[PDB]
């Protein structure tokens, strides 16, 4: 088992299908991350997330150094082994986090805890996931509010991109983390097509196992994620993943495929089951509407998932209303199948050469 | 495959152990019956109930006809389907969560709900009980607060048996509940031996599939119950299963069984489970405290169910501190399989005539 070799088996225009593969399994790609903050995916079991057809799940450097701590997860044998998932794990850095919901400077940050306060740098980032035990660790970087300035963008680009070198030299001189584990790097710029050649070219001249497109998915709506990404992947090493963070609604994912992405995480399906809504093929459904109080039909018609073979609208639409734990479990279950459905989906349309038509007719189906 | 039928296969003492063979499955006895009373056991898939060793569970009259509605649920196809439990369910009659949760007269009783109004009498608890589709019905009594007057409690008794022959003829009027399902009858009479005598002669008069004990763990102290236990089963036809509604704690189950009864059904595994309280054979255990932080043993050290085969006290620990769901889910499923296995000791030593030895080791360790 090799601790990270990535292979395209085919290729439509600029979407990409094939695997990775690491030491605690292979992934297939394009991938989708459900997303395990505090050291679960809420309401799932790991077992259970596995048979909805996940290969790698997202853990947090920022969430998980808080609580429990990272030193407490390797004394109790790492994080795998903590949760009970074998399989690979991304990490975050901590970036996006302290400044989502925690004095900055060129050596890192200092934050307060969501309350004690903090340290995080590069070095310590690394260390951190190290720690963790993460397969795919991501350098730490400096991410700046949306909408940014010009200014502040560039000036939180070019401090990531030396934050991405320390987060390589950390990583390297470290020789457990080196041989079995990977390092991305994180392009930023914001929507600026110079800035992000400027960091697309930094980072490749470091040389990273992978590449995510950073400072997306933070409210700047589809159309300019789109166009960001429309020349922003190209410049990134065609040879390598390309991982965008944060993203993303069923329609997004699409898109950012037929864009060169290889790789997907967000809270939406874990997050928004909980609150009642359930993706299906004909878009998504509040199953708290009164509409759903007698509806016998599964929660969509052609999903194979295991509550869908067995649990009614109705009583799911029961459960979410009376503020159930299974209403949470049965909605979470559901929503993650649906998105790996959705990218099985994917991966054989581009292998078998009709990504195009799928995307196309996924769309109309999906908005009418 | 029978209606009804109870075969005791062994004795000691008071104590019995056998079976009860319905048309839906067998319920091995002594049984413990975990709560559902919204149409779900909290936390727990159907599989996962099942998988913990129960052969029935129960469900409420009073929660259903309000939410999501017994009209409602008999049009999805009943409460088995309607849940995807499709072994034995018996229903409490309603009259206790009215007294406890929610105008009463001889003829029933007229009620706010937890909030329209609504009412309740012998003949429309068993209407609901058919909708609902119970395996095992139960009549429908007229409960008093503890600590009951010694008047409020004949008065309440006396009712309750002009009510328990409604029950029987309002079940016998009814072709296909009378074919397909059984009928318990519930003794009152609180801690008086008379009353107890004249409840248990008019329910015997009457003719039941068996017999509930009932008006105790209502706050009345163990050495209560057990002593109003040890004149009150033995007025119980003994050829017919003995059921102690609402208790109860691990010794409070081992102290019943040595007296009489046969099945019991309690809120304590689930509900102190989503609350951080484990059972053990060494005793309860609080997981969120701090002791647990860094403790890589199973909940217990002996038990054989799946969170004890997979997990640490301290990832239970960083769960329910965190307020996951996966936490409930896992204390939830431990407590309940614990209590499964607590009832299979009891039973397999009671068949090999070793149940006052088990009773006596029990105790010392687990108040150790
Ligand atoms: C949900 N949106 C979202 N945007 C993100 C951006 C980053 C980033 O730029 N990290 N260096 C990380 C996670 C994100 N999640
Ligand atoms: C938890 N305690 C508890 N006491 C109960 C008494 C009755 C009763 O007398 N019904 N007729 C039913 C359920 C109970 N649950
Ligand atoms: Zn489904
Ligand atoms: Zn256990």
């Amino acid at each position: 088992r090799p601790r990270f070799s990535f292979s395209i088996a085919a290729r439509e225009g600029k979407a990409r299908t094939g695997t990775i593969e690491m030491k605690r399994g292979v992934i297939r790609t394009p991938a989708f991350m459900p997303v395990g903050t505090a050291a679960t995916v809420k309401a799932l079991k790991p077992e259970t997330v596995r048979a909805t057809g996940a290969d790698i799940i997202l853990g947090n450097t920022y969430h998980l150094m808080l609580r429990p701590g990272a030193e407490r997860i390797a004394k109790l044998g790492g994080l795998h082994s903590f949760m009970g998932w074998d399989r690979p794990i991304l990490t975050d850095s901590g970036g996006y986090q302290v400044m989502s919901l925690s004095k900055q400077s060129e050596e890192g940050v200092t934050f307060k805890s969501h309350g004690s306060r903090h340290m995080l740098s590069p070095e310590r980032s690394i260390e951190i996931q190290h720690l963790l035990g993460s397969d795919i660790v991501m350098a730490f970087d400096e991410c700046t509010p949306y909408p940014a300035t010009p200014s502040r963008a560039a000036s939180s680009m070019e401090r990531s991109m030396r934050w991405a070198k320390r987060s390589r030299d950390a990583f390297d001189s470290r020789k457990e983390q080196a041989e079995n584990a990977a390092l991305f790097g994180i392009q930023q710029g914001s929507v600026f097509e110079n800035l992000r050649q400027q960091s697309a070219d930094a980072l490749a001249e470091i040389g990273f196992d992978g590449y995510a497109v950073g400072g997306l998915a933070v409210g700047e709506g589809q159309d300019e994620m789109f166009r960001v990404l429309d020349f922003s992947v190209p410049m990134l090493p065609d040879d390598k993943p390309h991982y965008l963070m944060g993203v993303g609604k069923p329609d997004d994912i699409v898109g950012a495929v037929e864009r060169g992405i290889d790789m997907f995480d967000c809270v939406l399906p874990t997050r928004s089951g909980r609150n009642g809504q359930a993706f299906t093929w004909d878009g998504p459904i509040n199953i708290r509407n009164a509409r759903f109080s007698e509806d016998l039909k599964p929660l969509d018609s052609e999903c194979h998932c295991a509550v869908c073979q067995k649990w009614s609208r109705a009583y799911i639409h029961h459960l979410i209303r009376a503020g159930e734990i299974l209403g949470a479990m049965l909605m979470t279950e559901h929503n993650i199948a649906f998105y790996q459905q959705l990218m099985q989906k994917i991966r054989d349309s581009i292998s078998e050469g009709r990504f195009s038509q799928f995307a196309q007719d996924f769309r109309a189906r999906y908005f009418a």
